[PDB]
DNA sequence: GCCATTTTCGGCCTCTGTGAAAAACTCCCAAAGTTCCGCTATCAGTTAGTAAAATGATATAAATCCAAC
C-alpha cells in the first residue's frame, strides 16, 4: 500500500522509492533504514514513537544491532533529503525524552 | 708566694607519664564574628544534531583455467 505524505510527496514501504508532486521528473531515493523509519512512524499516525521501540522495531529485525547513534542520523538524513525544516515542525520532529513525531498527513492510496 | 672563695665534675642500658594556693567591678565604644540571602561561576548529567571519517558491502572489470568437443 502506497502512502502520501502532506498531500505533497508519495512513498511506498515495499519499494522504497519517493515521489514529489512538485518535480515529477525526478524520483528521490532513500536509505533502507530511513525509509522504514518514516514507513513506522505513518503506521501510527501523528503520535509519539519512543526512541527506544522504533530503533529496536527497526534494526532487531534487520537481524543485527547498532548503536543509538545511528537512529539519530538517520533521522538527520531523512529530514535533510525531504528538505524538511531544520528546526521547525513541518514534517518530522524530535519531542525530548519521549521520543519521535511526524507532522504530514498520512494518505492510503490502496 | 700565699689564703680563700667560686667553679666544675661525678658509668652505661631499660621503664617512666602532669594535673593539686593566690580575692573586683562598671560603663562605653569599636571591631571581629555569626548568619542569611542574593548573584555568579563551575561542573556533572543528559539529550539531540550535523558534518565527516571509517568501514564494510556491493559492483564492475579482467585472468585464466578447465571441460568438452
Amino acid at each position: 500500500m502506497k502512502f502520501i505524505l502532506a498531500e505533497k510527496f508519495t512513498f511506498d514501504p515495499l519499494s522504497n522509492t519517493l515521489i514529489d508532486k512538485e518535480d515529477s521528473e525526478e524520483i528521490i531515493r532513500l536509505g533502507s533504514n530511513e525509509s522504514r523509519i518514516l514507513w513506522l512512524l505513518a503506521q501510527r499516525p501523528n503520535e509519539v514513537i519512543s526512541r527506544n521501540d522504533l530503533h529496536d522495531f527497526v534494526w532487531r529485525e534487520q537481524g543485527f544491532e547498532v548503536d543509538d547513534s545511528s537512529l539519530t542520523q538517520a533521522i538527520s538524513t531523512l529530514r535533510k533529503m525531504l528538505k524538511d525544516s531544520t528546526k521547525s515542525p513541518q514534517y518530522v520532529k524530535t519531542v525530548p525524552k519521549r521520543g519521535y513525531q511526524l507532522i504530514a498527513r498520512v494518505e492510503t492510496v490502496e
